[PDB]
Parts: structure tokens; sequence; C-alpha cells
């Protein structure tokens, strides 16, 4: 969409941040993302959703 | 919400119908639900959506 969200998000395995991921829904202190096909459910402290605030 | 939403699915750990879990997002040909605290996504196939008809 025109919002254009990004996610950026953290996986358990590493401390690493991995993305830029689809943002498909948030609520249940979760974050529903899509990244390389993969639908993926991330706890909201691990998730980064940038947008462009310019326009 | 007096329709109340309730989802009956399957998983890939065993292979029949379990439920009833929380409906919290339909989308990208999966439904997320939220069944004993778990946030699960489910291909839209193996999750049948119900609602009260007689009410």
């Amino acid at each position: 969409k025109i919002q254009n969200f990004r996610v950026y998000y953290r996986d358990s395995r590493n401390s690493l941040w991995k993305g830029p991921a689809k943002l498909l829904w948030k609520g249940e202190g979760a974050v529903v993302i899509q990244d390389n096909s993969d639908i993926k459910v991330v706890p909201r402290r691990k998730a980064k959703i940038i947008r462009d605030y310019g326009k």
C-alpha cells in the first residue's frame, strides 16, 4: 500500500535484524509479517515498523 | 462482537481439527489465530471460520 510500511525484525536464533518485511497485521502483542514468502509472527518488542515520514 | 467468530483449524503437529480459536486476521492466503495463548498462522484451506446462526 501507499503507507509503504517496512518491518525490520529479530529472530530468536541470532540477535540480528532481518528485513525489510511486509507488515500484514499488528495486535495481541505481536506483529505478523511476510519475508521471502514466509509469514512470521514476531513479538512487538522485536519489530521495528518503519515508514517514509516525508510523503 | 455478537457474531462470535471462532476458528477450527488443522496444524502441522497433528492431523486433525483443533479449536475453538480466536480469529485475529485473514489475508495472504492465511488465517492468523490464537489458541491457548499461542498465535498461529494456518493456510485458508485449513481454517473453518464459524459464527452463531441461531441467535
